[PDB]
């Protein structure tokens, strides 16, 4: 045969997958970047026209980072200058320019170093953060209006996330929401004062001659936490004489009784918002309900409509509790609950009522609410061939719940597995992203008899590039530990022998609710280190792991680096007794929760790993957040949780480091993973005698995303694995 | 045959040199620390009598760390809690024990959190500084005068220095002087108001939870130093209701004019005090010669008695400008001053007097004096057998300059060829210190008619043990580079065969004023990689490297990294020559200023060297600080020298670091080379992709001294020399 997949191809992405991303403008047209212009493409018959040629900007004087149309066509926002912060946020310079009139705006611009800019989600209202203060735009050419006066670096954010609440809570940096019409802008406002600083030094380029001290509020385990207060503004009756009240939505009782979280804002309707509140004990949430009150200006949240959502077994959620999916009218929601059995099944309430009705039930678990019409309910799951790592999209007839109909089951079974989905405005459209097992396929459907329309991007180009190259493949099955199935994934060389011993390593993750083994595509690391270094790349989703019901994900909690660690243990003995593996040769490795189970694996003295690497590990829970933290262990205190926090640290392992060979990676700025998790094994292991191998990364960040730092990474593990398996 | 010198025998201290630590109580008695005593010698005779059993603190509770008698031997002063801070710094908790009346001194104690504690000269004052303030006890029970009120943390220094004097210029913590009779106490006060902080964190132990940010002035080159003030009180008119007058010295007109240094305090009588200054461009230094004015109270410094020492060539001084050695009456003195061929001689002055008269002349240097009688003026020089690298006592008759005689030359000249020495007050006595070639030698000799007393210490003990391990040998000799003689040291294994080719490991530093090949002998790591490895370990003396005149020394002027560098490559060329080097095992190491000539040798692409190990190295030298940088570079500026700091760098060389193997180390806590300095060499090998090794080590400072550091150090130092090698 011929060429492999190599450390090169991996690092300088040669074999590229092609991508279709659309963004819906309408029901029926999306928007779609084809080399050098926009276009508009029209969803019932395929036809197109350039929206905006590139030729536009050729004189802008700025390189373009991104983009973003008004709702009404009428503006787009550009965005260059792009600087970035955390995991979602970041800083940039922002132009409007009049599509109609076509020219820039040259009066009342957007200043420099804006935090986040929002289009209201009809018309052309702005609202930007500038300084961590609020402002709102009536028109792109006319004055602002300040919302907020209050802003403070470090202190107080409104309208944005503190770094807990975008990492952890959100997801996102914008604490912002418009409502439907525009009328209101609902925003969150979070106090830092007595959150403690994690400091640390940035070296920046070689011409800085003194490091820079970094200050980030960040609230460790058991740490003082950011407080959270809600308000709503009605833009329509903003004043140039006289500041804009903002009004207040306070939480419910039961959560100002002590510290909690605002964890989801959903509008409803036009004057109905719903608010998700969470204790700091992350096992009893609170849905309130939220109505304008036009004859006082007011908000009032009724004590009877709010919907509790608690756990007996562990946490609310998967990582946090889901957001409600509101019909038209408002007055009813769906919402993805555990049931009685553990599994996440759609959930149907009805406001001024007491409970909720399940619309669907199962041994698999609905993944998320995709749409909502007023005959179906569109949503994915892992129901087809009871395989937890496959998605599929579904649709429920909301007028008889045992009349549900896969959509994406049947389109292409071999090729097809794993599917995501991208509705239209009022779902008359959808777009499906089919992401494996073989290559991805992306696909335009008509809602109104489930109909294909076109083939949008089928990879045709790689598909041939691939034929001339030695490809792995991916076996994805199951072993039964402890009268039950977990699945593990393995990437096998090509020309697979099953009577030829190959070494095997082990790549981890296994944080609560992950999935390792799955039905998705990928050119990654492991693709080399099978088609060129004849390795087999294994995964394993043992307990702790998701979508498969809260008996699998729940067995971990206050309980983190124990039966994540013991199943790993498990999975490589039992990939041992298979007859092509090489038991002499194991070695496993992980980044981030993935660092932290490699670190106590390799330090549970088990003598099944030869070697190790772990990529910015966690190596003891006092380092890492509240949020994330608390929602698994507890407090670390001796009436909570104290003594499971002291058991399941790295450090108390070091001893048995001596039994194998060790490769620690750190980059020096990591605001997530502190770099002081890694400085705190690397002196524990030096406290015990035991030699290993380190390696810094000057000024990055958990990613190690840095081009330069990227490829040095993957580089430097590769000949350690080599060397550690005796490949040349 | 039988055993080697191990890694082990390295790191656990198998094998203990012995010492013989005195200190001189009079012109004919001594202290010595001998097994749970302290006992007082008499030199003549050799007879002693207990002077303290430890039993007498038994009943403490507390470990004492080290004691000081004063000069009546009326008291003890005890040190513990000691906590170490920089090099020479530290604080201490302090208790006085009364020896006549045999009890701890319970009322008015030094406080706890002492900077510094000094002993007057005669009698029992004592001098004290807490919270960067003076404080002076008349008697031990007595409660003590405040001198100063202007003390503030990291910015006034009353009495002890910043981080740059201690390091750079007093190579000591203390900044308090008292007079001979104790009467006068004189200070110097350091204002660091407008220094920059360098900054960096401190993990401390696994319990705390956020890492400490550290703050330490310290001017990196060309940054704002320090500013110095020079006082003088009468600790005689001492008042308990009035504040102590504290009377100023100002520096001289030509130091005032810009940035200086205070280098020198020496007081010449008891109303005399001599000072020396340097310009903040260290070519040019200022002695004043002050005395007290009786009817005045003030002291005054006659522009005539000024005594200035510069350089044309280089740099005042070997480090700093060499200290005056003042003859009774006061009104003349000694110094070693760079002679008209440029070699180090000793110069006589006389006060009211133009110039200086040279006592000392040839092919060699004075190394320094050590005594001054009426008769004769003992010295240390490297004249023997122009060896640069020996050490040996003289003495010249003050009334015939051509009447020298060698005291220690011909004492055992097979075994003893590098001594210091220690002498009685008045120096009736003295005692010989050898340190090679062979072992350790403590002797004591009287000055009458220079007669041999008594062998204090011949290590005889390690003579048995050695005779059982083989050890390997020391080979000193000198190779042409450029009709010039420079000096090299290898260290031989045990039967060395000529015949055969062994790899070679080049131990480098090469900073300026430096001598890495002498007679000196040592029980290192170097020890080990010759007796267990067979490895030849070298070290060579090239441009920059000391007590060989200026024009070898100076030759690096403003050129840091040129010649010391180009001159390793050379040696090691020149060692390759010799038919028992295997020409393709050649390695280099250096720890501080060696890591950065190992670095800058790695990184000129000479092919010489398969590998390296660079410990805290020097990667810039805008990154170290203004005293020790600038006193060879000159300023960082256009107007100056920026070019060659732009030139110098390792940063710059990072292409050539891929015909390499490099192990690159560093200690996170470095408060001297900064963590900074190896974060940017990793990120310059980082951006040009080259793979590389590196360890940190967390908390470590520049030394990585640390019981368990060291150990692990060496261990994975001795491991990467193995691989490079291809050794088992
Ligand atoms: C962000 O959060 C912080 C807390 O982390 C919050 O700061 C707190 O503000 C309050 C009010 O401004 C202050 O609380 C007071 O303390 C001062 C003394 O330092 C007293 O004057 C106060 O007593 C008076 O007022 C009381 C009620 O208002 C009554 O008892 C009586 O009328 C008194 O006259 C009171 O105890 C406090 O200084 C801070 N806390 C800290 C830790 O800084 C801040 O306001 C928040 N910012 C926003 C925008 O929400
Ligand atoms: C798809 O094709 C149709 C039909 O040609 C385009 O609709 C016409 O174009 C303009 C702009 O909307 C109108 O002023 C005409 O009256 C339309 N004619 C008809 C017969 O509908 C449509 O815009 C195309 N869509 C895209 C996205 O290119
Ligand atoms: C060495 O021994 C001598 C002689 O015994 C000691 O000197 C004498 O002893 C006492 C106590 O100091 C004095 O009162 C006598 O006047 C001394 N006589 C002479 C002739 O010197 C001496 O103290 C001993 N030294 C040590 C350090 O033990
Ligand atoms: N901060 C922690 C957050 N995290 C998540 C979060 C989510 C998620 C999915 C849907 C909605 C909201 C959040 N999904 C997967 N992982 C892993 C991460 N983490 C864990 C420990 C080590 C470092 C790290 O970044
Ligand atoms: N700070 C620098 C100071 N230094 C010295 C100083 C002296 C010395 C000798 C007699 C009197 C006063 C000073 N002797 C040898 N070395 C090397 C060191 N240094 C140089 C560069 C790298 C780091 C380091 O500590
Ligand atoms: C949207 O919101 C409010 C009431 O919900 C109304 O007064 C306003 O003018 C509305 N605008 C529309 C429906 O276009
Ligand atoms: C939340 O957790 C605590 C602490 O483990 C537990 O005692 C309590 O019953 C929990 N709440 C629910 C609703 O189960
Ligand atoms: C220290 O120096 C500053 C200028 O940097 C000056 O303002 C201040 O007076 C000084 N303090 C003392 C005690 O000399």
């Amino acid at each position: 045969s011929r060429k492999t997949y190599t450390l090169t191809d991996y690092l300088k992405n040669t074999y590229r997958l092609k991508l279709y991303s659309l963004r819906w403008i309408s029901d029926h047209e999306y928007l779609y970047k084809q080399e050098n212009n926009i276009l508009v493409f029209n969803a019932e018959y395929g036809n197109s026209s350039v929206f905006l040629e590139n030729s536009t900007f050729d004189e802008f004087g700025h390189s373009i980072n991104d983009y973003s149309i008004s709702p009404d066509g009428q503006f787009i926002l550009l965005e260059y200058n792009y600087v970035k912060q955390w995991r979602h946020s970041y800083t940039a310079s922002y132009d409007i320019y009049d599509l109609n009139k076509r020219q820039l705006i040259t009066e009342e611009r957007i200043p420099a170093n804006t935090q986040w800019v929002t289009w209201s989600p009809v018309g052309h209202k702005l609202a930007y953060v500038w300084n961590n203060d609020i402002y709102v735009k009536i028109e792109p050419n006319l004055p602002s209006y300040r919302i907020t006066w209050t802003g403070k670096e470090d202190i107080i954010y409104n309208g944005i996330t503190d770094w807990v609440y975008e990492e952890e809570v959100f997801s996102a940096y914008s604490a912002l929401w418009w409502s439907p019409n525009g009328t209101f802008l609902a925003y969150a406002q979070f106090n830092d004062t007595e959150v403690p600083l994690i400091e640390y030094s940035f070296y920046s380029d070689e011409s800085l001659q003194y490091p820079k001290t970094v200050r980030v509020p960040y609230p460790k385990a058991g740490a003082v936490n950011p407080t959270v207060k809600f308000f709503v503004v009605n833009t329509d009756s903003l004043s140039s004489v006289t500041n804009a009240t903002s009004i207040q939505i306070t939480a419910p009782a039961s959560m100002l009784i002590g510290d909690h979280y605002l964890c989801d804002v959903t509008w409803a309707t036009q004057e109905r918002i719903s608010l998700q509140w969470l204790r700091r004990i992350q096992n009893y949430s609170v849905m309130d309900i939220c109505d304008y009150d036009e004859s006082s200006g007011r908000w009032n949240c009724l004590v009877a409509r709010q919907h509790i959502e608690m756990s007996t077994t562990g946490w609310v959620g998967r990582f946090r509790p889901s957001e409600p999916h509101f019909t038209l009218d408002g007055n009813s929601f769906y919402k993805i609950i555990s049931n009685e059995e553990g599994y996440r099944h759609i959930c149907y309430f009805q406001i001024d009522k007491k409970d909720c009705t399940f619309i669907t039930k199962g041994t698999w678990e609905v993944i998320g609410i995709e749409a909502l019409t007023s005959d179906y309910l569109y949503y994915i799951s892992n129901e087809y061939k009871g395989m937890p790592g496959g998605r599929n999209l579904y649709k429920i007839q909301l007028s008889d719940y045992t009349k549900v109909t896969c959509l994406s089951c049947e389109l292409n079974p071999e090729r097809c597995q794993y599917y995501s989905v991208s509705f239209s405005k009022e779902a008359k459209y959808y777009q499906l992203r089919c992401s494996g097992p073989g290559l991805p396929l992306y696909t335009l459907h008509s809602s109104v008899n489930d109909k294909g329309l076109r083939v949008l991007e089928d990879n045709s180009a790689l598909d041939k590039m691939l034929q001339n190259v030695q490809m792995p493949s991916k076996k994805l099955d199951f072993i039964i530990l402890a009268e039950t199935k977990f699945w593990y994934q393995m990437i096998l060389p090509p020309h697979f022998d099953k009577s030829k011993k190959y070494p095997l390593l082990l790549d981890v993750y296994a944080g609560p609710c992950s999935q390792k083994a799955d039905t998705v595509f990928r050119l990654n690391w492991a693709t080399y280190l099978a088609s060129t270094e004849n390795i087999i790349v294994a995964s394993f989703d043992g307990r702790g792991s998701g979508y498969q019901g809260d008996k699998i994900m729940h067995a971990i909690n206050r309980r983190l680096g124990t039966f994540e660690v013991e199943d790993q243990i498990e999975a490589a003995r039992q990939f041992s007794k298979m007859g092509f593996v090489d038991n002499k040769r194991i070695a496993i490795w992980g980044w981030s929760y993935g660092g932290y189970v490699t670190s106590m694996v390799l330090g549970s003295g088990s003598g099944v790993f030869k070697c190790g690497i772990a990529v910015a590990p966690v190596s003891r829970w006092e380092y890492y957040d509240s949020v994330y933290t608390e929602r698994y262990m507890g407090l670390p205190t001796p009436e909570d949780n104290l003594d499971h926090y002291r058991n399941s640290t790295v450090m108390s392992r070091a001893e048995n480091f001596k039994q194998v060979e060790y490769l620690l990676i750190h980059g020096t700025a990591d605001d997530n993973v502190h770099f002081q998790q890694s400085a705190q094994i690397s002196k524990a292991l030096v406290d015990v005698g035991v030699d290993f191998q380190a390696m810094w990364y000057t000024d990055e960040d958990h990613g190690i995303a840095s081009s330069t730092a990227h490829q040095h990474i993957y580089t430097h593990m590769s000949h350690f694995i080599k060397q550690c398996f005796s490949l040349p």
